[PDB]
C-alpha cells in the first residue's frame, strides 16, 4: 500500500523502526531527521512515486501525515 511504501522509504533513511512512523510523527523532531535526511526523503518519495515535489511543497512536507495526505491525493 501506499502508507507501507512510505514507511519503507522513512525506516530505510532514518533507521526507525515502522511502529514509530505514525501520521503526526515530524520528521526531524520526533524521527530525528537531519538536513540531508530529509533532502534524501523528498527525493526517494518522487523517485518511488514517480512525480516530482516543488521545493515550495517540499518546505510543508514535516510529518508523515503530509506526505500521505500529499501522495494520496496527488497519486
Ligand atoms: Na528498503
Ligand atoms: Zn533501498
Ligand atoms: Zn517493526
Ligand atoms: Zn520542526
Ligand atoms: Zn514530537
Ligand atoms: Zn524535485
Ligand atoms: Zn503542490
Ligand atoms: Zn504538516
Amino acid at each position: 500500500s501506499l502508507e507501507e511504501r512510505v514507511k519503507e522509504i522513512i525506516a530505510e533513511q532514518l533507521g526507525v523502526e515502522k511502529e514509530k512512523i505514525t501520521p503526526e510523527a515530524k520528521f526531524v523532531e520526533d524521527l530525528g531527521a537531519d538536513s540531508l535526511d530529509v533532502v534524501e526523503l523528498i527525493m526517494a518519495f518522487e523517485e518511488e512515486f514517480g512525480i516530482e515535489i516543488p521545493d515550495e511543497d517540499a518546505e510543508k512536507i514535516q510529518t508523515v501525515g503530509d506526505v500521505i495526505n500529499y501522495l494520496k491525493e496527488k497519486v
